[PDB]
């Protein structure tokens, strides 16, 4: 089960961004690929405190820092969205939200080592795609992997439609927009 991540750019993945019912979450009149750069740049102050946690975390697992700043703020806001580093049902902890229900969480909810618990999460989902799907593109299986980070590699059951079934049935679209839009602020 070796990992083979290590040729992954998300600057060649495509992405129609994010959908209505994401959009609506800052009230944003903007659609798809607009929309998800604005929700980025909502939380941009406060991912730049922690930009040098998340480029110590990319850089020791092997994955772009914009990747796991795309994540953070997709799934709190980077941090705004959380009660004490919770989400709203007590489930989900940390700026990546892992899930206390699958995973033994670590570290602080603000912390490197909560960083690097999602971010290995994620990449191990990369991992499941390019094993489920080994003829994709690479840029299928990230952006696959992405998806599963969501709603697992179990919703990944086909080439086509792979946003179906995550939440705001965009996942993946719309962290691939957000990661490329911190990458050009230099994460
Ligand atoms: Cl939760």
């Amino acid at each position: 089960h070796h990992h083979h991540h290590h040729h992954m750019d998300i600057t060649k993945v495509d992405t129609s961004g994010a959908s209505e019912i994401t959009a609506r979450q800052d009230k944003l009149t903007l659609q798809g690929v607009d929309a998800s750069h604005k929700l980025a740049e909502h939380d941009l102050v406060r991912m730049n405190k922690y930009k040098e946690l998340i480029t110590r975390v990319g850089q020791k697992h092997g994955l772009d820092p914009a990747i796991i700043a795309g994540i953070i703020s997709r799934e709190s806001r980077a941090g705004s969205a959380l009660d004490h580093g919770w989400g709203d049902h007590g489930k989900g902890f940390g700026l990546m939200q892992v899930d206390k229900r699958y995973h033994k969480i670590v570290g602080a909810w603000d912390s490197e080592k909560h960083i690097s618990q999602g971010t290995e999460i994620l990449i191990e989902f990369i991992r499941r795609i390019q094993a489920k799907f080994p003829v994709w593109p690479k840029e299928h299986q990230l952006k696959g992997g992405i998806s599963a980070y969501n709603a697992g590699d179990k919703n990944v059951r086909t080439y086509e439609r792979m946003d179906v079934g995550t939440t705001g049935g965009d996942y993946s679209n719309d962290v691939v927009a957000r990661s490329q839009w911190f990458k050009s602020q230099g994460y």
